């Protein structure tokens, strides 16, 4: 059959990863999964707790395998009723553009030698 494994790395590097939040008190990590599963294939996905108390912090993460899947999701889930409730979604991180670019010529050089 065709090769190509879902994911043979423990670690979630490869993957799309999504924050979630404005979840009602009750949202488990099931109520997410099965929210964000007609949008793709999911791996990693929880509810983040409370340190303190171990009870709903309010907002949660899902991981996609492909970024389309995610990137639907982000727009369309976000200003959806999960639970009977709103949530927001969006990128769990990014990174900062650049300010410009340019172009030099100065670092010449010449070297008289040989071996």
């Amino acid at each position: 059959g065709s090769s190509g494994s879902s994911g043979q790395k423990k670690d979630t590097s490869n993957h799309f990863h999504v924050f979630v939040g404005d979840l009602s008190p009750e949202i488990t990590t099931e109520d997410i999964k099965a929210a964000f599963a007609p949008f793709g294939r999911i791996s990693d996905a929880r509810v983040v707790k409370d340190m303190a108390t171990g009870k709903s912090k309010g907002y949660g993460f899902v991981s996609f395998f492909n970024k389309w899947d995610a990137e639907n999701a982000i727009q369309q889930m976000g200003g959806q009723w999960l639970g009977g409730r709103q949530i927001r979604t969006n990128w769990a991180t990014r990174k900062p553009p650049a300010p410009k670019s340019t172009y030099e010529s100065n670092t010449k050089q010449s070297g008289p030698s040989s071996g």
